[PDB]
């Protein structure tokens, strides 16, 4: 198994969701960016693994679940089995990352992408080790009910460039946004 990564889109007031939906109107190219960065492996014959909480799973549109060409793992302590369409179920972030140690997965998985939500991000981000955050800055405030945890810029270095990631400002539906990549190693 290769690199551990989080990916998120976040408004200026740190919002990531409202009532199980995006706070902003759908941004097609932003979702395409998410799909491209989480799907692309750097190693032939492997897939990347996406880890998400239960509410995140159910927040993804049905026609896009499971996230195609990725192994999908959902976190829950209530569920008895993976939801319809999902591939794996774990009871904790550690359990899920341990699972990728199992032999028949440890040779299948390249990158691990935590794709939401708030609590899963927060534990990964405060856990020692090497971790990258792919953050889309949506450059307006939006009413939200779920927020991205604080990024400690003492530990998370903003990279000045990253291959495959546009550096200029994007705009869709009159909403400006920009891509960033942060890296810590502690
Ligand atoms: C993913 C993505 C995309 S696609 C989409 C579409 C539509 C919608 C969505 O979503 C959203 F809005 F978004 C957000 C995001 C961003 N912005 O980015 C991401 C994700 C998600 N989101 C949102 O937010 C929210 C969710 O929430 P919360 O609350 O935070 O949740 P979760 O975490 O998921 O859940 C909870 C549950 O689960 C479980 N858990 C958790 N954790 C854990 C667990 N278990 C065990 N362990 C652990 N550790 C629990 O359960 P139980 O069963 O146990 O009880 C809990 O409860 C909402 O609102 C949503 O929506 F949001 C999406 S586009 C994009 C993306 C990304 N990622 N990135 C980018 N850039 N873009």
């Amino acid at each position: 198994v290769g690199s551990l990564n989080c990916i998120v889109a976040v408004s200026q007031n740190m919002g990531i969701g409202k009532n199980g939906d995006l706070p902003w109107p759908p941004l097609r190219n932003e979702f395409r960016y998410f799909q491209r960065m989480t799907t692309t492996s750097s190693v032939e014959g492997k897939q990347n693994l996406v880890i998400m909480g239960k509410k995140t799973w159910f927040s993804i549109p049905e026609k896009n679940r499971p996230l195609k060409g990725r192994i999908n793992l959902v976190l829950s302590r209530e569920l008895k089995e993976p939801p319809q369409g999902a591939h794996f179920l774990s009871r904790s972030l550690d359990d899920a990352l341990k699972l990728t140690e199992q032999p028949e997965l440890a040779n299948k998985v390249d990158m691990v992408w935590i794709v939401g939500g708030s609590s899963v991000y927060k534990e990964a981000m405060n856990h020692p080790g090497h971790l990258k955050l792919f953050v889309t800055r949506i450059m307006q405030d939006f009413e939200s009910d779920t927020f991205f945890p604080e990024i400690d810029l003492e530990k998370y270095k903003l990279l000045p460039e990253y291959p495959g990631v546009l550096s200029d400002v994007q705009e869709e539906k009159g909403i400006k946004y920009k891509f960033e990549v942060y890296e810590k190693n502690d």
